[PDB]
């Protein structure tokens, strides 16, 4: 797995972000996580968490897994990194996201995220309170 560059176009919600990638606008859906929708509980907190994380980043990178790069809705599927810190993992650690939509082929960082979730649960953080 390798990181490629990309620029914020726009925050969208907890687990989606508009990025410019290879000079094209594209909606990215975070691999292996599920944030609440904005209208659900901790949804706005999730949205704000991701928003602030990508918005304050000097360097946004995109990392595809070995499997599918696009979903059935045309959204990019990637791990997203904000100055070297993975958004997917950071949401999970803070209990603003659950591990989810784990498909074999696109699962390189599963254990790492389950590790993060386990620690969020332990602290009964946000969603787990
Ligand atoms: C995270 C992820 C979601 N999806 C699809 C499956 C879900 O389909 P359905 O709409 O058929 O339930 C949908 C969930 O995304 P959201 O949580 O953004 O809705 O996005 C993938 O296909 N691959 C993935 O890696
Ligand atoms: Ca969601």
């Amino acid at each position: 797995l390798h990181k490629e560059p990309a620029t914020l176009i726009k925050a969208i919600d907890g687990d989606t972000v508009k990025l410019m990638y290879k000079g094209q606008p594209m909606t990215f859906r975070l691999l292996l996580v599920d944030t609440p929708e904005f209208n659900e509980k901790y949804g706005p907190e999730a949205s704000a968490f991701t928003k602030k994380m990508v918005e304050n980043a000097k360097k946004i990178e995109v990392e595809f897994d070995k499997g599918q790069r696009t979903d059935k809705y045309g959204r990019g599927l990637a791990y997203i990194y904000a100055d070297g810190k993975m958004v997917n993992e950071a949401l999970t650690r803070q209990g603003l996201a659950k591990v989810a939509y784990v498909y074999k082929g696109n699962n390189t960082h599963e254990q790492l995220l389950r590790k993060a979730e386990a620690q969020a649960k332990k602290e009964k953080l946000n969603i787990w309170s």
